[PDB]
């Protein structure tokens, strides 16, 4: 052929997880590898007593999570499949997507043991432990592209999930009759949505999302339209936005924290009494890499951030309201 346009080859990578305490029991994951030049995933639990769960898939491993007691680990992986470990055992690998897992999380236990996976095929599945057993019992495939973040609503919404796709659109569905029948489908971001997560139960339900704009938007369910409609959209990053994450405390003043490809992260807050928004970066300096997952914990507003660094970070805020390093996860 006659090419004069200019032609370029690009290319996939293991980033660090850590969650919160659930059941009593924090979860955390720090790629490393040996002296052969071998990878070392392991996955360490830790209560009040520590268990080590090694190499739980043998590709990446893109989430692991435990479930509200503390009693089941959830993996997932680009082998396309997500592992179940009762916490240790291994009980159940769940076969049926068709490309990497993503994502994957846990109902509130009212409602069973559930849990759903987002996949790059495209699908979020619905899967359910009965008797010790494990089955697909519901398929949401309403995207035309990876969807890249799933998340459960509160409680007191009903079974509802909240999904994230490349394909710019965001997904709002409430499990029931065994289907997932009567979604909402709302155009999100251009280019892409990475993530979504829900606000706190306020009776005003919001949502918030990151994407390939390199803009936040937070959403609100309007009775009216019976919809959910646009009510921000944050500028500041200069990179798609990774990780969106709004802080469970209910108190007065509204967090978010939202990390970034452009290797920062920007908390966003807002007064009690005010309706106004206001930023402020996480650090005074870039990560040394993409800022990938962004995690609250459930009381003292610290912030844990995972990213290419290879760290679990954890931030605090001071009297001042400047952040400063509360460490890091090892
Ligand atoms: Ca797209
Ligand atoms: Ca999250
Ligand atoms: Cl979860
Ligand atoms: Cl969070």
């Amino acid at each position: 052929s006659h090419m004069t346009a200019p032609v370029v080859r690009n290319p996939r990578t293991q980033f660090p997880i850590f969650h919160w305490c659930r059941g009593g029991k924090a979860l955390s994951m720090l790629p490393k590898f040996d002296t052969y030049g071998q990878s070392k995933v392991e996955i360490n639990i830790v209560g009040s007593g520590s268990v080590t769960i090694g190499n739980a898939h043998d590709d990446l491993i893109h989430d692991a999570v435990l479930d509200y007691y503390g009693r089941r680990l959830a993996t997932c992986s680009s082998d396309k499949t997500i592992k179940i470990f009762e916490i240790q055992r291994l009980v159940e690998t769940l076969i049926g997507h068709e490309g990497p897992v993503w994502q994957v999380a846990w109902a509130h236990p009212k409602f069973g043991v559930i849990l759903a996976s987002c996949s790059y095929d495209g699908k979020v599945l619905i899967w359910k432990e009965d008797n010790g057993v494990w089955n697909k019992v519901a398929e949401h495939s309403v995207h035309q592209a990876s969807v890249n973040s799933v998340s459960w609503a509160p409680h007191e919404y009903g079974p509802v999930l909240l999904c994230a796709s490349s394909d710019g659109k965001i997904s709002i569905v409430e499990f029931k009759d065994g289907g997932a029948l009567e979604p909402i489908v709302i155009q999100g971001h251009a280019i892409g949505v990475n993530a979504a997560s829900w606000a706190p139960i306020s009776n005003t339900r919001r949502f918030v999302s990151g994407g390939c704009d390199n803009l936040v938007k937070i959403w609100r369910y309007d009775d009216a339209a019976k919809t959910f409609i646009e009510e921000e959209a944050f500028q500041g990053h200069s990179d798609w936005v990774r990780d969106v994450a709004w802080s469970p405390s209910r108190l007065s003043k509204s967090y978010i924290a939202t990390a970034s490809q452009d290797r920062t992260v920007l908390i966003w807050t807002k007064d009690g009494k005010s309706n106004k928004w206001e930023k402020q970066p996480l650090t005074k300096e870039k990560f040394p890499d993409v800022c990938w997952r962004a995690s609250w914990s459930l009381s003292g507003n610290v912030l844990a951030i995972s990213g290419g660094d290879n760290k679990v970070t954890l931030w605090k805020e001071n009297i001042q309201g400047k952040w400063e390093s509360a460490g890091e996860v090892d």
